[PDB]
């Protein structure tokens, strides 16, 4: 799509405002608004300025000015704003040299796609994602010298079966969802059918190609919506826009959505499973009828890369402290580094897809939505490609419930990392696979390590946990 | 003291009940009560039974029965019970062989004192402890699927300067304590003078030899009371009784005390500083007028042991998850493994005591009150003795504010461990210094490692921290 | 008085505890308690240790240990503690050299008295102080990102004339005090007669020699109690003890006292007027029947010193930000640097005392109770002495209501400083008169300047004032 | 003039749009403690006969002599100029480090910690300008804009050279280096005193007259400075209740 295509769309749609969007380092979309009258060729030729020092992982204050240049492929009408608005994603550029920014997440995805082509291994990496989320009714939390709390609430949460009335004072009418029981009974047990339909419609109307929507395992409103896979960059853009649509559909309908990995203790976390495949010249590369689970050598080695690089890879795929609360046994999330067909307890599942070579793929179950899809997707590809290049053989598949393994057998398999600080330490120690072709640069990696330590790891570490009071008040 | 001394005391004091006490593995004293009529020679000769399977770190259910034999040295009159009561500590013994129990904390202390004698290095280890605590007004906390909280409160807490009224509805009269400002302005700013006097009196009346009491640094009622040092076992007994007296004096006066390492975020933790010295034949061994800070070779090598074994030693001296919230810079607790005279930012301080050889000692500032003094003191001695035996040289003292060291300089010094899991892992890997002379046995160490992992580390790890909601709800 | 006098007092009075007191740099008394059994010759010979790094204006953390040595002159029985307690003030000493500490306020007073003797000008400086205070019922305050407040309350406050009920729910019975009308109608208009009697009695029973008590001008419980003058050091010790007695008598009777300079806006502040005189060989030096207001040359030059050094002197006599809210016209506090007999609007008043040479003195009306009487008294003496030494002539007395001066005449007289930052700047620039004889040392002055800037001036400056919202919300 | 008229109308529209939608707007410099204040950055340029005067490809940050001297005027007259650009007591609660407002009198390209930033605008001579970051919305844009112009013009007329640009995070300067650069004023009373003492650059051509300046000084002293000074601050109670 061209600049002239976007102008035509704006004109045809009687757009009043253009929302200029880009991604910060951690993974939150940023925006400012310009009037339709200011949306001209100049925007494409000169770009637009912003304060790079107010954006996380970007610039220092004395080098603040940064530049944005539009990506015409990303233009969509906003489904929410009363004043007709066109949303466009931008690339961050140096204001002097006009070079792409080394710490623009969208640039990383750009570089990743080019690197893939340059290896000759394939020309396209397809990503199918499943970003699960919770539809809550409310949240509050604080952190003070003498105390701290959080509370999430949802009409359908099992913890409310004994409530005398609903939050608004109306009667308790039951049909709440049992812990681990949300997948997926019919209404009225499923209390979110109409809302998810509204999410599905809003996605459709923003040009998503939909596949399914359903309630997920977790009590208190867990959900999943699936849209069609795409190439790496487009898929990352899709993900960001999806979260925006889901969050705001909820918001406008009196609810509140979180994509955090584990908001509920003792119920399912929310993953971002990534179904991945490599294609060259319009033909699939993952399939070999003679391989375990129908997998080719290229596929097997890609898995080998993922599982081998996991200890550092998770710094981008599972980038938060909360991520590691999800990686615990019993909730269909991974606890060790094995692949296995049909296996929802494994780190890499191979879905059952029959003999169609186009459908063959791996499902990397480890990732969650708590970070940056541009970085996450790119990091996975780099790990996968290193696997192919080095012909890294994954350890034999284990076709078992990996949560139920006796302690002695469970030790003879590498575990997923326990906590964020471990993966950050490991990323710091070993990250050469990410710097290949300059896809990730040392300044990006250092900024990432630094940001996570100072803004996440340490702030959590220094604050007493409520359960420590359960454990230790009476020592 | 003899059995007959105890009977005389009971008779003279018109005792109605005898409280039979012993220590569980983690460090909480256990008790049951027998009538005076049942307190006879048979108690000394046969001992008394209890259910070892209900006590933490003791027996399994099918091997439950255990035996207790009294320690006449520990007999004190209870200051609290309306029915006149004599308290006595007991040793845990195997019910078949009558051998001392390998997981009786008091037995470990016993074995430690004997081992010291057997080395010929010294015949007595003196421990002077400072168990800091908070005198709170209230506490509540919970942990649920959809939320969790804690709150401590205290009339003198700075967080309450804005309260319209006190908890009982009476007017806010100010004079609250500023964070880091409780040490130690006169009343009415100090709101606990009369209460601490009651604590001091109760201690005096239980045969403690008192040295001082004061408000400590922390807002919301932090306090310290000091009693005379003693030999290892007696000192550990003194510590347990002291906690009992402090907690129950508070309780009887409408307050609630915690010895947890860090109940307040952004204010001082509570330590258990251990002043330590070795003596032989009634003469002190720590002093040498020509050594740095007046320390002899024996003293220096003891410190060498402490600082060298720190990464595993802290598993007994700093044995909780909350312990590691205290080991942060800015609050007069250690953050790295150095010794230094006069230095309250150091891991081992040498207090200024002049040329009197009897007064020379090291202050090990790392430990807290959150575990077991029997095991903690013993573990310190074993580390200290290994240092003497191997002539371990501590790295040079650093006479500086250790929280304010330039980056290069700081990184050259070994840091204190970050978290409990690290010290437990390290203890598991390397613990030979503790097993010397059979003072700690492998079964004790394995039970400890096992207990901490299953009951403390893991339960905290799996529960989302409220601050993760602050950080991540909107990802 | 001797060590043996104190031991006899403790024994005779059946003392249970000794409260060890000393003064921090800003002017708050500090304390810890030792049992009677620990109060022996050793306390006089060796002294006692404390943490100098937790005391304001004292030591850094790496040089923390400091030493205290008792001052037998200061031993008094505590009127408040249920356990009989003897209070004693200590001097702070270096733990190595045993030299007096350069930043012990009590040492500064000591040094001041010695310097006076060494000049040959006089051998005794007598200080008579009037420390006014407010007896409030309640106070609360806070400071947050989005707001801040304070409120003081008192049953007799004029702002309460329209209250439907008292704070406890009982009826409003009127007889509240008008603004500027508390001095000094009989009860029931004076609602604090019995409470002030208790204050008087507690002072008498602590060996104070009393002169008068009354309600002061301010509404809502302002008060004044006067005790006999004494030499500098004794007077400063008297002041500190007086504050303790006033505050705790109030506290024990359900009230709350503040000595802050200006807690009420539009009503009188609280001063600490200092009546001063110099004596040599038991004869008074202030009187000369032929001088204006019966003042000798020595007296007149002393005044000249005070008024000349005022722009720096106030850094010790008026040491808080709140101090400068009192130095405003219309409330019997000074607004310019003049002396005048009989004149309550002046900076130095000469009280009408007739022809008795022993009664002649100057009243320095500028100082308040918001700081450190040891430092304040000493600083006034140093200014006064520099005046005598340099024969500094004060500008001619102005026998007029100074708040009512014509603009042209007003502008010609030097004003009192506007704010704390001004006097701190001036102290920093010019302070030689304080360093004479080493009474104040550069390290004291630098610490003072630094403390006030970082802990008082700056924190107030950065916080929006509520009146700014009245002024500017709608700009 | 048009710009000042635009500013006044803009405030009216912002305030009343909010009002009509159940909200309430403030343009005060610093209503939140520990979070960003609200500035009124002024991008300035001079033109003659339809051509821009600010640009010179060979100057630091593409700035001409005329531009550089204009900056020199602003930074030189700052101690009095702020009486019109930062005219309230609340103004000075914003001029504190760490919130993208100025704390000293330096210019620097790309620098959001500086008093005058030169925004990155490339080689287009029409786009070159200086951003004076000091001013806020708490006063009078007619007077503020005019005062900045008078300072800027005095700079050109007297060829006042600004001190060398400092291309550093100015909140993070080493103490020794910081102390060598002139600081922004601490409080309103300081700039009013300074305005009273030295204001000739404003009276040039009779743009500001003595009666305006005297009324301004008098108004600020009697209605703003003094009323704040006499009222105890709540934080004084936190500090001093227990003295
Ligand atoms: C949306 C999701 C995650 C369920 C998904 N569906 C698919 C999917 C399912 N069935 C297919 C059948 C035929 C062709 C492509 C298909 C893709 C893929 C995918 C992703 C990457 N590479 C290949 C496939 N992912
Ligand atoms: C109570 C505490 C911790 C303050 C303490 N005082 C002391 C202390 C202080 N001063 C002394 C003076 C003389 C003799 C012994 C002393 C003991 C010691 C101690 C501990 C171990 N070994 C020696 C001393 N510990
Ligand atoms: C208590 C106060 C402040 C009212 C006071 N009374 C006195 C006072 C009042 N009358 C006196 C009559 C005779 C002798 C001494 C006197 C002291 C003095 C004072 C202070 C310093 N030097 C001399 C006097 N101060
Ligand atoms: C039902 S589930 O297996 C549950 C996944 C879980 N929420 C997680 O990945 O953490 N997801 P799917 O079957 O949609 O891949
Ligand atoms: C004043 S402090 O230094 C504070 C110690 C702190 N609570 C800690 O050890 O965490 N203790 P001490 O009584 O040893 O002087
Ligand atoms: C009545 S007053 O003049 C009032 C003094 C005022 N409170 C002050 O701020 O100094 N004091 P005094 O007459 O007791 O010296
Ligand atoms: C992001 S900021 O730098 C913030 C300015 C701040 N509010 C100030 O007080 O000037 N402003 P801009 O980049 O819009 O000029
Ligand atoms: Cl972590
Ligand atoms: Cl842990
Ligand atoms: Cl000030
Ligand atoms: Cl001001
Ligand atoms: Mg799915
Ligand atoms: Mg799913
Ligand atoms: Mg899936
Ligand atoms: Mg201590
Ligand atoms: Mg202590
Ligand atoms: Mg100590
Ligand atoms: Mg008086
Ligand atoms: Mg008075
Ligand atoms: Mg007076
Ligand atoms: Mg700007």
């Amino acid at each position: 799509k061209t600049p002239d295509d976007v102008f035509k769309l704006a004109k045809d749609e009687k757009v009043e405002y253009v929302d200029v969007r880009f991604c910060d380092l951690p993974g939150i979309m940023q925006h400012f608004t310009i009037p339709a009258s200011a949306f001209d060729k100049s925007v494409f030729d000169d770009g637009l300025a912003f304060d790079g020092s107010s954006i996380r992982g970007f610039q220092s204050i004395h080098e603040s000015d940064m530049l944005l240049l539009p990506d015409p492929e990303t233009a969509r009408i906003d489904p929410f704003r009363a004043a007709k608005t066109l949303n466009i994603n931008f690339f961050v550029h140096d204001p002097f040299t006009l070079e792409p920014y080394s710490r623009d997440p969208r640039n990383i995805a750009r570089k990743a796609e080019n690197y893939l082509i340059s290896t000759g291994i394939a020309d396209t990496a397809y990503f199918g994602a499943e970003a699960e989320f919770y539809i809550f009714d409310s949240v509050s939390f604080d952190s003070r010298a003498n105390g701290s709390f959080y509370e999430v609430d949802a009409i359908s949460g099992w913890w409310n079966t004994g409530a005398a009335t609903e939050a608004d004072g109306s009667p308790n009418r039951g049909y709440k969802v049992r812990h681990k029981g949300g997948y997926f009974p019919v209404a009225p047990n499923d209390q979110y059918v109409d809302l998810r339909d509204k999410m599905l419609t809003n996605l459709i109307n923003s040009g998503f190609i939909l596949e399914k929507g359903h309630h997920e395992v977790g009590s208190g409103g867990q959900a999943e919506i699936n849209y069609q896979f795409n190439s790496l960059l487009h898929a990352a853009d899709d993900m960001q826009l999806y979260k925006y649509i889901i969050k705001n559909t909820a918001w406008q309908n009196g609810k509140t959505v979180t994509f955090m990995p584990k908001p509920l203790f003792g119920d399912n976390g929310s993953g971002m499973h990534c179904h991945q495949s490599l294609w060259k010249d319009g033909a699939p590369l993952m399939y070999d009828e003679t391989g375990y689970a129908g997998l080719s050598d290229t596929a097997r080695h890609y898995i080998g890369g993922l599982l081998h690089h996991a200890p550092s890879l998770l710094a981008f795929t599972n980038p938060t402290v909360n991520s590691y609360k999800r990686l615990v046994p019993g909730y269909e999330a991974p606890i060790n580094l094995v692949y296995s067909q049909r296996n929802r307890s494994a780190c890499v599942r191979i879905p059952i897809t029959g003999s169609n070579p186009k459908a063959k793929r791996l499902e990397f179950r480890s990732p969650d939505s708590s970070g940056n899809p541009y970085l996450a997707f790119s990091a996975m590809l780099m790990a996968g490609l290193d696997g192919i290049k080095n012909k890294i053989e994954p350890q034999a598949p284990v076709d078992k419930d990996l949560y139920e393994l006796p302690p002695e057998e469970a030790a003879s398999i590498p575990q997923t990392p326990t906590q964020l600080s471990d993966v950050i330490d490991r990323l710091e120690a070993d990250h050469e696979y990410l710097t290949e072709g300059g896809v990730f640069t040392n300044d990006l990696i250092e900024t990432w390590i630094s940001f996570k330590r100072e803004n996440e790891i340490e702030p959590v570490n220094i604050r007493p946990h409520p359960y420590e009071f359960a454990l230790y008040y009476d020592v």
